[PDB]
């Protein structure tokens, strides 16, 4: 378990900061909304791994939402050739993100979820799809997400989007949970003295998914 953990105690993360008293109360704050936490290991990837995991695994069990999100998952090489990939490059990513759907609809287990996703060959083969998705959203949609003017979209996504290992911000949250159809809730842990808080993305939604952002990374809370 050395890219997602098994489930722990929220509290457990006490003992990452001790005896530093903002992240103490945030933590203890958080434990009052939340119940158990899991971990992802910090390699610059941890927000699509963790969007993917926690988002299949919230699909085990529910048949008619594995069904269209299977459908949706079936057009994305549609998006991926109308921004100029080519099939052939994207091919083997998309091939590993349709066999974990498929392992979520004919076998539904946690405990085979959690093995692809600490096989590092399969988990970072559906990162990279991940990626490749998210800069084919945005360059497809150029005019909407030229608001998150001196760099060019095209650059942003080759340089901060597309190379494994490169941090995310809103714009690569917003253009994910919009080309998977993914509602989530991020809350913020940073060092200031201020009031614990988050973000749905986007606004109006029900979460699937809650993350927690802390330290430059991204692991999953449990309602
Ligand atoms: C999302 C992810 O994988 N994050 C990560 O690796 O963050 C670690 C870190 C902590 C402090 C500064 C820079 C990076």
């Amino acid at each position: 378990f050395n890219l997602i953990s098994e489930k722990c105690d929220i509290l457990s993360i006490l003992r990452d900061h001790p005896e530093n008293r903002i992240y103490r109360r945030k933590i203890e704050e958080l434990s009052k909304r939340f119940t158990a936490i899991r971990k992802t290991k910090g390699d610059r990837n941890c927000f699509y791994r963790a969007l993917g995991y926690s988002y299949l695994e919230s699909l085990l069990g529910k048949s008619r939402e594995i069904f269209k999100f299977k459908e949706r998952v079936l057009q994305t090489p549609n998006d991926l050739l109308a921004a100029g990939f080519e099939e052939h490059k994207f091919r083997n990513f998309f091939n590993a993100f349709y066999s974990v759907v498929e392992l979520v609809e004919k076998d539904g287990s946690v405990s085979s979820l959690l093995k692809v996703f600490n096989d590092q060959s399969a988990s970072d083969h559906i990162v990279q799809f991940l990626r490749l998705l998210t800069s084919a959203f945005i360059r497809n949609r150029a005019d909407f997400f030229r608001h998150f003017e001196e760099m060019d979209i095209k650059d942003f996504c080759t340089h901060e989007v597309e190379p494994m290992a490169t941090e995310c911000d809103h714009i690569q949250i917003t253009a994910l949970s919009q080309a998977l159809s993914i509602a989530l809730q991020v809350e913020y842990v940073d060092e200031m003295d201020t009031a614990l808080n988050h973000h749905v993305f986007p606004e109006a939604a029900t979460p699937s998914v809650y993350l927690l952002y802390k330290t430059s990374h991204y692991n999953i809370l449990y309602a």
